[PDB]
């Protein structure tokens, strides 16, 4: 029977995140046991657990908004056959609002999409932004990922939408923006197509006002790209099944019982407090092997117990995000573990938010744009918002370079627009600031 002292190089991540991002990413998602390639792939329990966590959150919150889950099995190329059925369900204002959500399966295999119909515009638009903030919370509170809320340009919004609001994320390592979630105000467009009308409170016939919104497992990919490091997966505590791994350290059989017993004590303390954890008591693997093994898998906290800790009635607690270590007295393990899990999430989010902030360069002229893109940034630019310019900006940025930059979103949070500020592209008067970047 073989003892494994050293976790071999090949079993760890062999590509650095900064030097080979694409290979780094595929190594992390497979070697961390998130997915298994069969170009389709399987969501193993560690991946599905993340989805199930954000699913539970989102379900709870949309039910407070009276959204009802449902399942519509018929799709067309991808969109759900649905709106043509709405006239069968809506005749008067008493039938409104209609609020539906579906959890679907099908490069991303799972997603959520919601659809609503309202008696007026203001209700529909309120819901669009309520859902958009729920997506902010999905990303921030669970995935520790910062996003930017905004409105898509006319050229990039959904064709059937009056406007498309979006949550935008940014992958700093390769300078790529990514649409993180979307929430559309569809106006009366589909109501006119399918005669989705109702008798209002004044006995006047009206069209319904619709919304739709969705988010996919892309969210998990964004999270991994954000927090992952050269040791592998890094998980916000809220989406890791095990919060803590306990690793026994001993080399003499005379220490085995006391170390094992003490580790079980700590395991009991945590699990009794509803903090799930794993005690890795495998005899065939060294402590050092186990350190690497569980870092690769993204466990937020490691607790080490060796003979020194027995003698000091302590233990060593190591954080996955920054590898900082501290000695903790046994009776303090529960509280310090609770506080550390909170601090790990806060640190993950704040570090990511700083990187997002530093990824945005405010420009006023197109001459500043290429320098920005090559530093893997996106730009915030004053823009006339003329739809014709969108393809012109893309084509030119492609030329001066998949290389092109496109309008990402017009952020809800707008800096002041100086009185005479011109469009960075057309020279025409600028209207608002818009984010532009290379994208997925
Ligand atoms: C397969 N794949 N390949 C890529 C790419 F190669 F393009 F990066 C991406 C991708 C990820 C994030 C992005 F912002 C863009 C693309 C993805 N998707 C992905 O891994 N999803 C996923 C991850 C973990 C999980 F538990 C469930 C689902
Ligand atoms: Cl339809
Ligand atoms: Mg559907």
């Amino acid at each position: 029977a073989h003892h494994h002292h050293h976790h071999s190089n090949i079993l760890g991540i062999t590509s650095k995140k900064i030097e080979n991002f694409s290979d780094w990413y595929t190594q992390v998602i497979v070697k961390s046991e998130l997915i298994e390639y069969y170009g389709c792939y399987i969501l193993r329990p560690a991946a599905y657990y993340i989805w199930e966590c954000v699913q539970a959150f989102f379900n709870k919150e949309i039910k407070k908004l009276n959204v009802e889950n449902s399942y519509f099995p018929l799709f067309v190329t991808s969109e759900t056959i649905m709106y043509s059925v709405f006239p069968k369900w809506i005749r008067s204002y008493r039938d409104l609002p209609l609020k539906l959500n579906q959890w679907n399966t099908v490069r991303e295999f799972l997603w959520q999409e919601g659809h609503t119909a309202h008696k007026n515009e203001e209700e529909a638009v309120k819901l669009v932004f309520d859902i958009l903030d729920l997506y902010r919370r999905w990303y921030e509170e669970y995935l520790a990922v910062p996003i930017i809320k905004g409105i898509k340009s006319e050229g990039e919004k959904f064709g059937g939408a009056n406007f498309t609001s979006t949550a935008e994320a940014f992958i700093s390592e390769n300078g790529r923006a990514i649409q993180a979630a979307t929430s559309h105000y569809l106006g009366t467009n589909f109501a006119k197509m399918f005669k989705i009308e109702f008798e209002d409170e004044n006995e006047v016939k009206q069209y319904v006002h619709q919304t739709s919104w969705g988010c996919t497992t892309r969210s998990i990919g964004i999270m991994i790209m954000t927090h992952g490091d050269d040791k592998g997966l890094v998980l916000p505590p809220n989406v890791s099944k095990y919060k803590v791994v306990i690793v026994p350290i001993f080399y003499k059989t005379t220490d085995e019982n006391a170390i094992h017993s003490y580790c079980k004590d700590i395991e009991k303390i945590l699990k009794n407090a509803q903090i799930n954890c794993v005690y890795d008591d495998r005899a065939s693997y060294s402590p050092g092997y186990k350190f690497n093994h569980w870092e690769l898998r993204g466990i937020p906290i490691r607790i080490e117990v060796g003979p020194k800790d027995l003698q000091n009635n302590s233990c060593v607690i190591v954080r996955r995000d920054n590898n900082e270590k501290c000695n903790v007295k046994k009776e303090s393990v529960l509280l310090e573990t609770q506080q550390m899990l909170v601090d790990i999430h806060k640190n993950l989010f704040l570090k990511a938010k700083k990187k997002l902030d530093d990824s945005i360069v405010q420009v006023t002229s197109f001459s500043e744009v290429m320098n920005a893109l090559n530093k893997k940034k996106m730009v915030l630019a004053p823009w006339c918002e003329d739809i014709a310019t969108e393809e012109e900006i893309k084509k030119e940025t492609q030329r001066l370079s998949s290389g092109a930059m496109k309008p990402l979103c017009i952020p809800l949070d707008q800096p002041p627009m100086p009185p005479n500020m011109k469009c960075f592209w057309s020279g025409k008067p600028a209207k608002r600031w818009c984010l532009f970047g290379r994208s997925y």
